[PDB]
């Protein structure tokens, strides 16, 4: 009985407008953290205020699981939403940075941002195929270049994790021939035939899974267009069809009758 | 009375004299540039700029007084009149007005139609991305606050301050010396700094990828659409034009039926 | 003179002659071993004087084949100033080196990879408006940046010219930051708000432009296609109602004819 | 010489079940993980000797799967590049340790892509992305005519004074390559030339534009190739449908224009 007061309430423009609000004005705050400057006179007046915005958000999440029950638990934005708000509650070394991460929340709260990720997230879970296969690519030569030229160059290519960066950053293009396979080919001259297909190999899958996503994405809507049409043009075969036996039982009817005056 | 001066101001010839006017003040702006010319040829030019912004100021003036409100209602009229100003205001001001008159070198756009469609077809895919453009300002806000909150000491050059997280953040993702140049460096002090820097690398370039992506199969959707809805509207003609066929040709036997 | 013909149009001529530009590129790619031109070196200068002559003896043929036609035509175009490029005499070396582009005569001579770069330029007439607008604003930004820059960065911004050079490497993103605009917010800490909005505007147009491309060549797919489609649904559309005229017609002349009866 | 006889029945039902291709799958991660600790040298120190066994073991029993797999296959063994490679991939690793080249035991890691030929899923994904390679082949050749040309230009123009980056006609090469990945092209090679060359400019910003023409408007042509054919398999289907339907109605009146021929028949 009372679940519904508090629901028409939680559910309320107001209710979702006042936290948006405060999202808004925290985040300000938060930046506003940054000056030095700032902290050292307006301080004491931004931890009261994070403190208390933090409990208002505590006040949500709580009714907000109230309102909704488990059902809330199984959706991704409570979730963070939750998490978001769990970690800001921590005492105060590496949370107290993360706790930015809840202005993230002016996605969760409002669904235009809401649609524009879900919209971007859609095509991830069909590329976890690729990804899988490049991942399996990266950790090979990330083994190959470790054994390669993780002697002569230890800070690049000494550790498993370092031939990891590198060969990302190689992928990312930044300084590969100046900054690194240069260097290596003063001592190694062959190294290009280990750096020049990994560039070309990851470029490849890169460029075509989007020109795949695009061209499969057109082939679905030519489908989806084709059936609508056909599916008209079979309708209208299904109506003639229907009207034709209505003209030509008549020839029977008007047959018989004007066989027999005859 | 009246009409002399619009059939004038409107005429290819009047259009086509002012982008003539354009077009030599242009290559002013970059004889200009020169300091030998300047020696020789200078003080000629300040004449000529001085001379064609008189004509550009008659020009915006008649233009508006044949257009009355609709001038001021207009993007690239007013363009043309924000810049004309520009030409105007002293130029011993404020120095960066002595800059920005070049700007009007963009009148060549506003005067040649071909341009202006260009220019337009260009920005109509901006109001559709304001929503991400946000989300992507947002993304950069946070990550500039938790660059500078965990690498500004020790590294004041690049994230001591929010707006130099900012712009180190953009470095990043124009991919500019991102490793060798920046994160490499950070590194040495703070071994983890790539957990936040490769992420930042792959959300930023898979919003931008994935943008256009959609830009590109949604407005293909809508050309399936708009041939869909052209199709089936001839089918659907196609279709009682036979229904009142049928139906006389229906209604034709009834005549002989009842005979 | 058709005896000519037959043999200028010939497979055997075209194949032969294509077969010494493929033997007059290995060649020239050895031409560039100090080693090989100290050996061989003689050797080879023949062999490019030979051949030059045979692409000339062709070219000229070609000619007397065609007349006006030939020089109408790019592809042969194409092969007539290269071929003279390597005629004129070595002696300022540029042409020395330009001599090398008669290696692009495997395309001229190939008419597969004819299609493949006519298939690629077919583009370019419509972004010549694009191209234009793009050069223009390089040169104004060029000019602002000139006079904003050149003053403490003569190597960057000292010339028109030179700042023209520094935007395109601006574009291409290389060395941008650290290379550049950091040092020169030493000087300018606002030199951020000429170089970002110039680094969006740039890559806003090239991505766009090519999105452009892609829907409107894909457009013009869907309207090829309604045509086709709505063409036949009219075919259907006429044969039917004639059909109706032939019975039509059948019915009149039956219900008029009950009528006497 | 096995062909069809009792035991080879024997060998296809090891072969083809499921736990054979599990278990091979299995090994495959198991030893590649191993690769991956035969990274640390703390690691090799203590379970050194570990490794190397399980190394030489997994080879063995690889090396008897492939040679089952061609008992029971025969030919169409070699006519399967999956199984090419899975057989390239284990000779390398059973080449002797310490040969003259001594590179093999690094290419020996490649037997972990025997992961993706293993895997159909895998195998579907890069299928795939190989599919459009032949076409470009004419593209792709086009371009290296195009480098192997601005190569024995650059290396006579710039060699000389720059005989680091193009004394020698394979260094010009590596060189273009890099200014058509951008990097560095301008600070590090461009700047530097004009220095000496000041047109330089003249050479390297053409070769950039065209790479750059080329690589993207190839692409461009690719999803809209693409695309036609998907409209081109639509439009038919739409229009034989068309097609049909015009074939039905046409004999449906035919069959009642001559039944009314048929009434008037009568009169008459
Ligand atoms: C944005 C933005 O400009 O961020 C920087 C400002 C200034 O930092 P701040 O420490 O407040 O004082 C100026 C320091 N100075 C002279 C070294 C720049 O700091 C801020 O404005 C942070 C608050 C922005 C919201
Ligand atoms: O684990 C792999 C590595 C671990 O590296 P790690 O040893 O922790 O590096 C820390 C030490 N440091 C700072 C000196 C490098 O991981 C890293 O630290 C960073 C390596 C990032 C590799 C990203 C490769 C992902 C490929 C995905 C490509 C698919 C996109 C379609
Ligand atoms: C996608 C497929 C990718 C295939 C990856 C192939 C990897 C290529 C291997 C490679 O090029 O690495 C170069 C090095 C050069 O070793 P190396 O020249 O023997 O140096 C010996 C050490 N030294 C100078 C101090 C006596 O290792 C070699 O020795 C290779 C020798 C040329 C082959
Ligand atoms: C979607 C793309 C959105 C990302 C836009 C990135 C904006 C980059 C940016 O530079 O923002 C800068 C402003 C404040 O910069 P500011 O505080 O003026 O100082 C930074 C430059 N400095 C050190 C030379 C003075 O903040
Ligand atoms: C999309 C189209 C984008 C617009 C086209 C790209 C613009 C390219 C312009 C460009 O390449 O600039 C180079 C010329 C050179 O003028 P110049 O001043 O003669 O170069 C000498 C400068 N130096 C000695 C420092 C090397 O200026
Ligand atoms: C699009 C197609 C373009 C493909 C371009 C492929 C890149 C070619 C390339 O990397 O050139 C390298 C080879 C080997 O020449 P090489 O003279 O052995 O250079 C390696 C040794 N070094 C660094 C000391 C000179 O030459
Ligand atoms: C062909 C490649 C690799 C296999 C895979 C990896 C990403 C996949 C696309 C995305 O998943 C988005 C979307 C999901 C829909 O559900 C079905 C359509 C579509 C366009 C997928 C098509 C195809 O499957 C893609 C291109
Ligand atoms: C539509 C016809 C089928 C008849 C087939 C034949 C070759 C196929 C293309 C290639 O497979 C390469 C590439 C694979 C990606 O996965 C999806 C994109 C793309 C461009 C494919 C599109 C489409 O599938 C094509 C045109
Ligand atoms: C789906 C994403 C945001 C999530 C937004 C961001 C940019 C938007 C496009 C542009 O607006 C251009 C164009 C305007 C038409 O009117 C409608 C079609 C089209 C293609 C828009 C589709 C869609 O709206 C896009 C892709
Ligand atoms: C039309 C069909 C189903 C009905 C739906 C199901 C999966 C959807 C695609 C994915 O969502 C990924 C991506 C999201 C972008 O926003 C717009 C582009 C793209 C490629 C979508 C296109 C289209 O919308 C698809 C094919
Ligand atoms: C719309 C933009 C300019 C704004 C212009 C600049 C380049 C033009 C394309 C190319 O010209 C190639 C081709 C020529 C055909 O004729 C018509 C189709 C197509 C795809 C053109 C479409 C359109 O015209 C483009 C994209
Ligand atoms: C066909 C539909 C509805 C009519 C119209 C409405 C808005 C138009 C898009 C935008 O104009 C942005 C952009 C302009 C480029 O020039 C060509 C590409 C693009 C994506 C346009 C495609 C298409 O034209 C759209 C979707
Ligand atoms: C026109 C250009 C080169 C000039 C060549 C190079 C790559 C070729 C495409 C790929 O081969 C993939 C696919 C194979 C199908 O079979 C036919 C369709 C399609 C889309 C090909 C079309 C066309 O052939 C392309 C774009
Ligand atoms: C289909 C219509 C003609 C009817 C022709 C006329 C101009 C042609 C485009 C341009 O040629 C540029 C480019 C060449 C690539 O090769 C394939 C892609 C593209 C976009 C072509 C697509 C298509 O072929 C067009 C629109
Ligand atoms: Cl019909």
């Amino acid at each position: 009985h009372m679940y519904l007061r508090i629901t028409n309430i939680v559910e309320s423009s107001f209710f979702t407008k006042f936290i948006i609000y405060l999202i808004v004005l925290n985040g300000i705050t938060m930046g506003l953290e940054t000056s030095k400057t700032f902290m050292q006179s307006f301080g004491v007046y931004t931890t009261l205020f994070n403190q208390i915005v933090i409990t208002i958000f505590t006040i949500e999440i709580i009714l907000r699981i109230y309102v909704h029950r488990i059902s809330f638990f199984k959706d991704p934005w409570s979730l963070f939403d939750f998490f978001v708000v769990a970690i800001s509650l921590v005492p105060t070394e590496i949370l107290r940075v993360l706790r930015v991460l809840r202005l993230f929340r002016l996605v969760t709260a409002v669904p235009q941002m809401r649609k524009i990720v879900s919209a971007l997230i859609s095509v991830i879970p069909g590329m976890l195929s690729v990804i899988a296969l490049m991942t399996l690519f990266f950790y090979i030569f990330a083994i190959m270049a470790t054994q390669l030229f993780g002697e002569r160059f230890p800070e690049w290519f000494g550790t498993l994790g370092e031939s990891f960066y590198t060969l990302f950053q190689v992928m990312t293009l930044e300084s590969w021939s100046m900054g690194i396979v240069r260097p290596l080919m003063e001592v190694y001259p062959y190294a290009w035939v280990f750096f020049i297909p990994f560039i070309f190999v990851v470029f490849f899958v890169m460029i075509n899974l989007y020109v795949a996503i695009i061209v499969d994405a057109m082939a679905i809507l030519n489908q989806k267009e084709e059936q609508h049409i056909i599916d008209e043009v079979q309708s209208h075969e299904d109506n003639i069809n229907n009207e034709i036996i209505k003209l030509r039982e008549e020839i029977v009817e008007l047959k018989e009758l004007i066989k027999t005056s005859l």
